Order: C-alpha cells, then structure tokens, then sequence
C-alpha cells in the first residue's frame, strides 16, 4: 500500500485505458514506435532525439522500469511532445494526439495523494 505503488497502480489504469477500444480510433498512432523508414519519414530521428510509444511505455511499466508517477507522466507527455514537435499543426495525427492526451490529462489529475 506504498504511495509510490498506488500512483503507479492508477498510472497502469490510465495506461491500460490509453490501449482500450474506447480509444482506437484515435489511440493507434501512438500503439507502436513510429517507423520512419516504413512511413517515408527519412527525417524524424533528426528532429526526434527521444522516440516514445504506449508500447514501450507499457514494456517499461512490466520492467518496472517507473519509479513514480511523474516518470510515467514524463515519457506519456514526451509522446505527445514528439508528435506537435515533428507534425503541421494541422495534420490527423495531431488532432488525434490532442484528443488522446486529453483522456490522459483529466484522468491524471484523479491521482490518489
Ligand atoms: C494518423 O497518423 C498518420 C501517420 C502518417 O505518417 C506518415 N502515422 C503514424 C505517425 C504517428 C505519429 C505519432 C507521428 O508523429 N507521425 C509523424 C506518424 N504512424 C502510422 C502508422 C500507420 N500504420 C497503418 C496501420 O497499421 C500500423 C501502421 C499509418 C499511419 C501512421
């Protein structure tokens, strides 16, 4: 019943509705590293120093690679970071992005103290 494991307890629940089917429609960008050869995106990893995903997000959860809840919150926040930093404001992926970081921000701030 350590704090530490029950922030990291409502972070997994957070993550696990991140991969639900309530949000793939718009979720599915962010399943998997972005694949810059396969994409045709020969630039991204020139501009994208730290690659994230809700894959390795979650690889990292099973690792208990997480401390905390704000490591968690950083490498979430770091997936969305990549996405506005690379896209036109005005592509798909980032309204899909805006949308899915919403889900993760009000649910968030429901962390147990
Ligand atoms: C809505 O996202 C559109 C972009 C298009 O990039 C060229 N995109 C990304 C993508 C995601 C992010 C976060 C990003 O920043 N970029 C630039 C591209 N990952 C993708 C993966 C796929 N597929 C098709 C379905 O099976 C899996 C592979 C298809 C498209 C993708």
């Amino acid at each position: 019943m350590g704090k530490l494991s029950e922030q990291l307890k409502h972070c997994n629940g957070i993550l696990k509705e991140l991969l639900s089917k309530k949000h793939a429609a718009y979720a599915w960008p962010f399943y998997k590293p972005v694949d810059a050869s396969a994409l045709g995106l020969h630039d991204y990893h020139d501009i994208i120093k730290h690659p994230m995903d809700l894959s390795t997000v979650k690889r990292k959860m099973e690792n208990r690679d997480y401390r905390d809840a704000q490591e968690f919150a950083a490498d979430v926040r770091l997936m969305f970071s990549n996405c506005y930093k690379y896209n036109p404001p005005d592509h798909d992926v980032v309204a899909m992005a805006r949308k899915l970081q919403d889900v993760f921000e009000f649910r968030y701030a429901k962390m147990p103290d």
